[PDB]
C-alpha cells in the first residue's frame, strides 16, 4: 500500500471527453510526492484548442499523492488500495449551468502511476461561463470532506468548487464523488493549486481528526 508511495513517483494521466459536440484528449506527464503532498504536471490537449477552459478539467484531471500525517495513516484508503487500485467516478453540476458525469481508472502501470478518464459534457450553455470561456486561469484552495462507504467497500466525497469569473463573479461546481477499490471515519483535504498545454504545481494535504 504505502510501501509504493514512499520517494518519487511517476505519473502519467489520460482524459477523454465529450462536451456540446466536442470532444478532446489530454495527456498528463510529471511525477508526485505522497510524503509531502506535492503534484507536479504538465498537461497537454493533442486535439488542440480545448472547448473547455481548463480549470474546470483540473478537479477531474489524483488523490492517492495526497499527504497524510502519521496519525491518519490508517484512513489513507487511496494508497491501500494500490497497487490493484480503484474507481474514480464522479458527477459535477455547475449551477445555472451544464453539467459533468466522469468515470476514471486509477492503477500502477509498471513503475509509473496511471490514471485514466472518461468525461461526457451535457445542457452547457453555449457564450455561457464554460463554452463562453469566461473563467479566470486560477483554482483555490478547497476542502474535499471525505466519507467512508460500507456499502460498496469503498469512500465518497462532497465538495464543491469556486471558479473565478473575469467580471469579478463566482461559478460553483458542485461535486458528488464514488471510488470503489477494484480487487479485495470523516476527515477532509485541503487542497491548494497554481496554474502555470498546462502546467501545475499542488498541495494537499489530510485533516480533521
Ligand atoms: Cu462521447
Amino acid at each position: 500500500g504505502e510501501e509504493l508511495f514512499t520517494g518519487v513517483v511517476p505519473i502519467l494521466i489520460e482524459l477523454d471527453g465529450h462536451v456540446n459536440g466536442h470532444c478532446f484528449f489530454v495527456r498528463g506527464e510529471g511525477e508526485g510526492d505522497a510524503t509531502i503532498g506535492k503534484l507536479s504536471l504538465k498537461f497537454i490537449a493533442t486535439t488542440g484548442k480545448l472547448p473547455v477552459p481548463w480549470p474546470t478539467l483540473v478537479t477531474t484531471l489524483v488523490q492517492c499523492f495526497s499527504r497524510y500525517p502519521d496519525h491518519m495513516k490508517r484512513h489513507d484508503f487511496f494508497k491501500s488500495a494500490m497497487p490493484e487500485g480503484y474507481v474514480q467516478e464522479r458527477t459535477i453540476y455547475f449551477k445555472d449551468d451544464g453539467t459533468y458525469k466522469t468515470r476514471a481508472e486509477v492503477k500502477f502501470e509498471g513503475d509509473t502511476l496511471v490514471n485514466r478518464i472518461e468525461l461526457k459534457g451535457i445542457d452547457f450553455k453555449e457564450d455561457g461561463n464554460i463554452l463562453g470561456h469566461k473563467l479566470e486561469y486560477n483554482f483555490n484552495s478547497h476542502k474535499v470532506y471525505i466519507t467512508a462507504d460500507k456499502q460498496n467497500n469503498g469512500i465518497k466525497a462532497n465538495f464543491t468548487i469556486r471558479h473565478n469569473v473575469e467580471d469579478g463573479s463566482v461559478q460553483l461546481a458542485d461535486h458528488y464523488q464514488q471510488n470503489t477499490p477494484i480487487g479485495d471515519d470523516d476527515h477532509y483535504l485541503s487542497t491548494q493549486t497554481i496554474l502555470s498545454h498546462m502546467v501545475l504545481l499542488e498541495y494537499v494535504t489530510a485533516a480533521g481528526i
